[PDB]
């Protein structure tokens, strides 16, 4: 076939019921994730090719960057709860990997403050039980597919994108191939 199990995607031996339709995992410590965000705009290009009625989910993971890696998963929960993902994603990636100015929870917080979220609003969110359950959801979704690598994308809790099996001569071509694959898996 043109799309083949083990080529552009793999199948989960243990499918995850009730899983989000399009579920992406990343870490602000993850070099390919930086690329996926800043250079390739993967999430964005997938969305433009997804059918009507499909929801897109993106979660942070703990297993990179130790203590700071966990802080970042809680901060991403804050970002989701406040709806400010699109204002902090780029400065978080650059603060962690480019300028290396993020070294503590306080520096993460500075990024939100500079993005215009208020101190009081950030700290309240940070400490809220709504953010706690949001952290739990990120961990549970990663746990369900026993996730040991990022970037990662899963479609309908059954299929896993396999970017290694796509050409990287050309970044635009890699992205379209990636997105068409999601669309194909989406319709499966």
């Amino acid at each position: 076939a043109q799309y083949e199990d083990g080529k552009q995607y793999t199948t989960l031996e243990k499918p995850v019921a009730g899983a989000p339709q399009v579920l992406e995992f990343f870490s602000f410590f993850c070099p390919h994730c930086y690329q996926f965000e800043e250079v390739l705009h993967i999430s964005d290009n997938v969305k433009k090719k997804l059918p009507e009625g499909v929801k897109m989910t993106k979660y942070h993971v703990n297993f990179m960057g130790g203590d700071l890696g966990k802080d970042l998963t809680q901060a991403w929960a804050v970002a989701m709860a406040l709806g400010v993902e699109d204002k902090v994603t780029v400065p978080l990636f650059e603060g962690v990997q480019k300028t290396q100015t993020i070294r503590s929870a306080s520096d993460i917080r500075d990024v939100f403050i500079n993005a215009g979220i208020k101190g009081e609003e950030y700290d309240a969110a940070w400490n809220s039980f709504v953010v706690k359950s949001l952290v739990a959801q990120q961990e549970k979704a990663a746990a369900d597919v026993q996730l040991r690598g990022v970037p990662a994308m899963f479609v309908n809790g059954k299929y896993q994108l396999n970017p290694q099996g796509m050409d990287t001569s050309n970044m635009d071509v890699f992205v379209q191939q990636y997105a068409d694959t999601v669309k194909y898996l989406s319709e499966k």
